């Protein structure tokens, strides 16, 4: 006993990472938080990380190039000794991948002290810090049309990276009122502002859902072919 | 072992707490998430909750109401049998306060079948029944401008309660820029307006802070008065 | 066994206290159900009552004092006797404080009869009338806007004992359609009501918000000024 | 010996707390400073913040509510042994309340090793970090009229504030020849700045003495009537 991470600790970890979409100072508070703790717990920390996914990839590939090049300067000459502290880590294993809690223990506190928890700890922030480098955080602000898109399309992808925004229902809702509207193209703005606000996707995609087709292309292109040529112009 | 409830499911339990502020259906989540569980864990998943801490007090009573009422129904005579299944649980107990997780265990397997943690289960889930009746989410939405309140004190109050929302940075940023306009008294409102949205918390402050004194006060007053007044006479 | 309250009469006892809230005819009713009846299950039917917890400060009060006077009338001079019918029971005792159900059948059925538990009977009757005299119901058509109130905080207060209101869903949705509105004071109302019956509890707060301001004072006393100024007179 | 704080590393620490009003990087500087020290230094590191004692409501509170639950979590069994390593720590005691520095070494040199003051630095942090997001900086910046206020008032906190600034002499006396003239109304501010620069807070609170009653309301509001009504109209 005397050695187990207390949930609250979890919980706040996880709490400053979501709170904080990648930004530097991560490593201060992990540094903090995650003291003198077991390589185990440490991966408990690390794959409880909800959403962000994608640097996960990143993170989890540098761990294994550390392990990687610790292997490649440590040798696995040992023996014939008879088993106690049966061998050395292994970057395999120090990442608590083909060992149990017990052997981290009896690593440990077992003399020499081999701190293989702070080694592991040493990988996983030079591992955050690449990440802070090459990430950039996603919003619900950023979501915007592209140029040529169907609008139909455009909403489909506003609400998938919606449903992860992290916040409440209300906050959500009246999000989807007053963005998904705004950020829209000129074109289509100037149809989906046209019809008043009050009526619900369904209108709206209703109405929007001939831009970029040849009919609304034509029309447009007409009508400002003739707004400037009948300005000074007759017969 | 085989008993400890994994950090997995406390982690998804907070979640489903936060993602939705008092919903009716956390009941179901709740009773399927802790499942079989120990009243030791389950003050665990009971303090953990953060912030919205106004419902844990009628939370907390409830819970040790229900307790005083095992208490006058259930007596307790015991003895003078030899220290084994050392008596009966107490409502003082049940909940764990004066009790080890080995006293919980030594309650659980040993027969009878005292299903402890289920009695604390089914208090709880009353207590969140009652608990879903009468409260009431508050949001950012909601924080209005009363109709005779200093501007200055409902920017402090708007970000007081702010600080405590639940959403990332440029969320609350932007949020900041348009609710915090948009929901002033008309008053204050036809002139933080009249000054373009481009200047800081500073400038609108200095702007508003006249209202309600004397002297914006009587500067209004009359411009309504001859606003009527000088349209249908003169001298 | 042959002594215990049936379920079903709790429950009849809940809906006539519900049914009624605080009616003169509860004497009746209570006397009839908790028939015979033993202290303990007179206490379950007292604290099982939901809701009212506003009366029930004065009934528990007097409770506790009449016990005071049955004490300060009856001697605690007992002995030496060896341990049978160990006493007289006592004013703190006879409501079922530190005794068990044990102690209250040793207490009726031994002779000589002292019936504890009419006693009990006779005490709460006294005070249910005089709560029938000191008690007023609240509803939800008694909630009125009071003269000078932000509006804002009426619709708050106004919700906020509905949640209690002891009714189905439609009821209630029906009834905040209607009487919400119908309740205000002119002032609000001959705004909230020329803004059509359509728009939500949004539009309505953004309207009235304005209302006991300087703003909208200036204004509706300048109106009244020259409703009644220009009426007989020009230049 | 060997194991007490400098001096100079502790006026470090008062220094970045008071040159930095509770920003989120003080959790790095903290922990750096505070290295493998014993809890009963960290408490010294603790109380001997000055000023800002508003947070320290929460930063103490939230201290002893991880060792309410350090305590839920641990037992207290333990014997007969003889007295040697006399128990296990309690939660009241890791933060130093019932020990003393014997015991804290006597736990932390002996085997096996129980970070005692790690933990504490543990529970510190998080305390730290949720103060972080639960605080407002107040500054000499912020202090500002209200828009009905008596100015003698306003007078009397500005320097009930400013007293407490932190900064040299003369930067308090320009300060208040500049800003406390500077933030006033605009009605008492119309008035003040008419009498010239030069007067002293003497003058200045007989010249607004005034605001707010009776007589400069009457004059204020007649002015404003007769600026408007004059200026197209005679007799």
């Amino acid at each position: 006993v005397h050695q187990a991470i207390s949930p609250r600790t979890l919980n706040a970890w996880v709490k400053v990472v979501e709170e904080k979409a990648f930004s530097p100072e991560v490593i201060p508070m992990f540094s903090a938080l995650s003291e003198g703790a077991t390589p185990q717990d440490l991966n408990t920390m690390l794959n409880t990380v909800g959403g962000h996914q994608a640097a996960m990839q990143m993170l989890k590939e540098t761990i294994n190039e550390e392990a990687a090049e610790w292997d490649r300067v440590h040798p696995v000459h040992a023996g014939p000794i008879a088993p106690g502290q049966m061998r050395e880590p292994r970057g395999s294993d120090i990442a608590g991948t083909t060992s149990t809690l017990q052997e981290q223990i009896g690593w440990m506190t077992n003399n020499p002290p081999i701190p293989v928890g702070e080694i592991y700890k040493r990988w996983i922030i030079l591992g955050l810090n690449k990440i802070v480098r090459m990430y950039s955080p996603t919003s619900i602000l950023d979501i915007r049309q592209g140029p040529k898109e169907p609008f139909r399309d455009y909403v489909d992808r506003f609400y998938k990276t919606l449903r992860a925004e992290q916040a409440s229902q209300e906050v959500k809702n009246w999000m989807t009122e007053t963005l998904l509207v705004q950020n829209a193209n000129p074109d289509c703005k100037t149809i989906l502002k046209a019809l008043g606000p009050a009526a619900t996707l369904e209108e709206m995609m209703t109405a929007c859902q001939g831009v970029g087709g040849p009919g609304h292309k034509a029309r447009v292109l007409a009508e400002a072919m003739s707004q400037v040529i009948n300005s000074a112009t007759i017969m």
